[PDB]
C-alpha cells in the first residue's frame, strides 16, 4: 500500500532520453536500442519522502512526439511533468519554452514542474551549459536537475525532488 500515488509525466523533443529517463528510475536498466514503447503506458516505483510512502506512477509518451503529438488528456492528469531537453542539443533546450506553453495551454492549474538537462555524460558534445539552464529555471522559480540515464547521474534525485514538490503543494 502507500500513502499518497502521484501521476508523473515527461516530455521533451523526441529522442532527449525520456524513456531511457523512466527506464533507469523504475527498472535499474539502460539500453541503446532504439525505444519505440516501452511495453506499458506507464511504469511504478514506490518511494519513501518523511515517513511517508509514496507511490509514483510514471506515463510514457510511447513515441507519439516522434510523428505526431501528446494529446491533451495526458497533460490533464498530470500531479507534474517533467521537462527533458538533451545537453548536447541547443534544439532541444530551445523548445523547452514551447512544452512549457502546451503545459499551460493544456495541463492542470496547479502542476508541478521540473527541467531536466538529460546526457550530461557526454561532456566533449554538451553544448548547453548547466548555467544557461540553472538561470532560466530560476527566472520560471522551476527546480532544474541535470542527469544521464547511462550512468544514473541524478536520476532518483530528480524524481525525488518532484514528489517532494507535489508533497509540499498537497500539504498547502
Ligand atoms: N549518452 C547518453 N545517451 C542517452 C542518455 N539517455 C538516452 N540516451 C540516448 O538517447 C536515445 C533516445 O532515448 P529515448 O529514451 O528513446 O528518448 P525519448 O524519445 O526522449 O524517449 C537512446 O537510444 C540513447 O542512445 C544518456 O543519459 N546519455
Ligand atoms: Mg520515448
Amino acid at each position: 500500500e502507500y500513502d499518497y500515488l502521484f501521476k508523473l509525466l515527461l516530455i521533451g523533443d523526441s529522442g532527449v532520453g525520456k524513456s531511457c529517463l523512466l527506464l533507469r528510475f523504475a527498472d535499474d536498466t539502460y539500453t541503446e536500442s532504439y525505444i519505440s514503447t516501452i511495453g506499458v503506458d506507464f511504469k511504478i516505483r514506490t518511494i519513501e519522502l518523511d515517513g511517508k510512502t509514496i507511490k509514483l506512477q510514471i506515463w510514457d509518451t510511447a513515441g507519439q512526439e516522434r510523428f505526431r503529438d501528446i494529446t491533451s488528456s495526458y497533460y490533464r492528469g498530470a500531479h507534474g511533468i517533467i521537462v527533458v531537453y538533451d545537453v548536447t542539443d541547443q534544439e532541444s533546450f530551445n523548445n523547452v519554452k514551447q512544452w512549457l506553453q502546451e503545459i499551460d495551454r493544456y495541463a492542470s492549474e496547479n502542476v508541478n514542474k521540473l527541467l531536466v538537462g538529460n546526457k550530461c555524460d557526454l561532456t566533449t558534445k554538451k553544448v548547453v551549459d548547466y548555467t544557461t539552464a540553472k538561470e532560466f529555471a530560476d527566472s520560471l522559480g522551476i527546480p532544474f536537475l541535470e542527469t544521464s540515464a547511462k550512468n544514473a547521474t541524478n536520476v532518483e534525485q530528480s524524481f525525488m525532488t518532484m514528489a517532494a514538490e507535489i508533497k509540499k503543494r498537497m500539504l498547502e
